[PDB]
């Protein structure tokens, strides 16, 4: 089974070269299903980079971003924590041998039976942001260590009047007092700035707000020690606001509001940072139409779409950039083109308009940075199966993973 | 009510005097004093049989080929196969599903106009001869991978009033249709008919008339080039519930005179359709549990309810199918009871996983149930397990008389 099958990446070869090779091998096979190449070594590189940029912050990987068992196994060997949102994710993490103290149940609104599942399996730390959640915890997991999730302002959000998660400071005070009444232990504070962060100062504000709630806890008699700064960090360099800019703004704020001598323990919940760039998707052009506007335009149909990997266009506000597998000659002509998914849906369209050389059925298109919120949310609408994932890892990357295990 | 063994093929008896609603009530009452309150469906296969009887009555000249993609539940396909419908399959997996249930290939149309070559090869290997197409490259692929196929030319329609527009993506113009027929003649490929799709969620029935007229024209084009055209495929778009402005019978009352005018029976034409949501929409009712609750003060009281199904699950139809969902209470509320402005949210971490932005509901509590009717079409077929949340259990029910009706259809 390919789930736990990993291939060697030879010296001097990158995931890109492996992609080229696999494509050339099937040139006349006629079996040209879409497929992923996933470089686990890129995940190890991301971990080293995190250790360098955020030395005070323990990463808890957000399983929901991509729950591939190979990914979770690699990260567990690396020694990260895991942020789990449901019973199934907890089951996945524990099946790989991760002890419960490396799991945070960071879902603020949890079904009671799933809270009980967490309690049965020793997962003690959970987040919350409402009084009803406190009632549920008191009845189903009374010895849990609760982390109060506070609200953060996203000025760019589509729905700004109705925020799904996060308590205001005013509500946070009442929640701390209520938890004290119910004899429930609150041990920290969490927040989530969001993937669509444009200004790193948002983090500063969140950290400042977190400190405020910490002070409230001290007033009510809690011994607060856990600060969870959430996720939202970029997973590729193809972004305006790069990881290191964010961390360069975060670390002084952490030192100012949560100095190390205070005894605070700082964690994060990065999802896309670890996995986005590790996965590259190859889709095959399965159909083609030429529309005359005599300026020629083209419609290409590929065998992955908005019901599959490209659901990220709708759910994750993703902007995907098609890349050519075979290097184009410098002089060849480009045409206005659209790219469509395989399903019956007229809205199953990947790219409305782009410039491409004339391509043919059987040619491949590549999409980089497809690791995050792509396969995790794919469906089998129309009966189309999920692309196979080929995991690769070089020898030196495996050695680095061994060093992390030691 | 509890499934034992396989969910797919387990069916429960629906006793005399009971409706699917009563089964929902019973299931809810049965788990009233426990903490396992996962979301679940009640699927009344008898409603599907009723829909088939209604179709036979309203469109006696049109053989239905069920659009498997709308809801690919094995129980649904088995019931319809026993009923004797055809099947419209969009991929190798759907063909596999239909054939596994024992349906012969002549009751399958591969009505995907833009097919991967290996899937065309699969269709050829398993005797599925009839496929649609709307482009020259498709003719090349068929000539190379399925040369003996019977092709149905899919034409464009003005579906501007339809809820789900398909014509931007699929369908040849009449001008293109002439060239496609001539090209098919060059390649020695047999074109046997014409198909169209007015668009899912049709709002104006006159579209069908024009579509049928266009089909007649293409038929005539085929006759000019030497094809003997006999198959007319009028697609889908029919409503699946009575909760719509444009009801099934108005559409069929517009379709039947057009069929008689442009395709009289004495011509030898064979007329089929590809209804998806018509057969299954109202057969499924979804019950979700309120798993979390927040009170927001405006003191005008407002409420946020969190349930254990969402936009990544069954309610993906809000995004993909332009669905407008109406939450229903298990017990019809007393007239005097106070209502509050309320929002309904899915279980996932996503801030946009929101089912209902604003509605009026009495104050509800964790453990209460909400019902969503007419959830059969384009709901489970496109659900994912994002965040690790599992698909709702489906409980299939069927009364004795419904089974008798199915037996009559099978004979
Ligand atoms: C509570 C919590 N923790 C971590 C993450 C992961 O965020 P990343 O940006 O680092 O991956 C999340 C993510 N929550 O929502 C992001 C969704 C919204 C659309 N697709 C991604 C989280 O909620
Ligand atoms: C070719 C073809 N045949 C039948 C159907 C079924 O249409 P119904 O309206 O009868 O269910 C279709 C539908 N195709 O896309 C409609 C999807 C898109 C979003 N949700 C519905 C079809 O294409």
């Amino acid at each position: 089974n390919e789930e736990f099958d990993c291939h060697f990446l030879d010296e001097g070869f990158t995931a890109k070269d492996i992609l080229d090779q696999k494509i050339n091998e099937v040139s006349s096979s006629d079996d040209k299903d879409a497929f992923y190449v996933a470089d686990l070594g890129d995940i190890l590189k991301k971990h080293l980079r995190w250790l360098k940029a955020l030395p005070r912050v323990t990463p808890f990987y957000a399983v929901k971003c991509n729950d591939s068992k190979a990914i979770v196994k690699t990260l567990a060997a690396t020694g990260t924590g895991f942020d789990c949102a449901s019973k199934t994710e907890i089951q996945l993490v524990q099946s790989l041998g991760v002890p419960p103290e490396r799991i945070i149940y960071a879902n603020p609104c949890k079904q009671v039976s799933q809270i009980k599942y967490a309690a049965n399996n020793g997962v003690q730390m959970m987040t919350f942001d409402s009084e009803v959640e406190l009632m549920k915890v008191a009845r189903a997991h009374p010895k849990a260590k609760l982390v109060l999730r506070i609200a953060t302002d996203d000025s760019k959000a589509v729905c700004r009047l109705s925020v799904k998660f996060g308590a205001t400071l005013r509500t946070s005070r009442l929640l701390l007092e209520r938890a004290k009444e119910l004899n429930i232990d609150v041990v920290g504070v969490s927040f989530h700035v969001g993937s669509g962060c444009t200004d790193p100062e948002t983090f500063v504000q969140a950290i400042s707000d977190a400190r405020c709630v910490f002070d409230m806890g001290a007033e009510v008699g809690f011994s607060m020690y856990l600060l969870d700064i959430g996720g939202g960090f970029p997973g590729s360099e193809d972004v305006k606001l790069k990881f290191e800019e964010i961390t360069g703004v975060i670390n002084p704020a952490l030192d100012k509001y949560f100095p190390s001598d205070s005894g605070v323990r700082i964690i994060a919940e990065p999802g896309r940072y670890y996995v986005a760039s590790a996965f590259t998707l190859a889709v095959n052009i399965i159909a083609k139409k030429i529309v005359l506007k005599s300026e020629q335009t083209f419609m290409y149909y590929v065998n992955d779409g908005v019901y599959g990997s490209f659901n990220c266009i709708l759910y994750d506000h993703a902007h995907v950039k098609p890349l050519l597998q075979k290097r184009p000659k410098p002089d060849e002509k480009y045409y206005s083109s659209s790219i469509w998914g395989p399903t019956c849906d007229g809205l199953d369209r990947i790219v409305e308009r782009c410039d491409l050389p004339e391509m043919h059925v059987g040619d491949w298109m590549l999409f980089e940075n497809m690791g995050a919120y792509t396969v995790a949310a794919a469906s089998t609408f129309n009966g189309f199966q999920r692309p196979t994932i080929y995991y690769v890892m070089s020898g030196p990357a495996w050695q680095l993973m061994q060093q992390f295990q030691n």
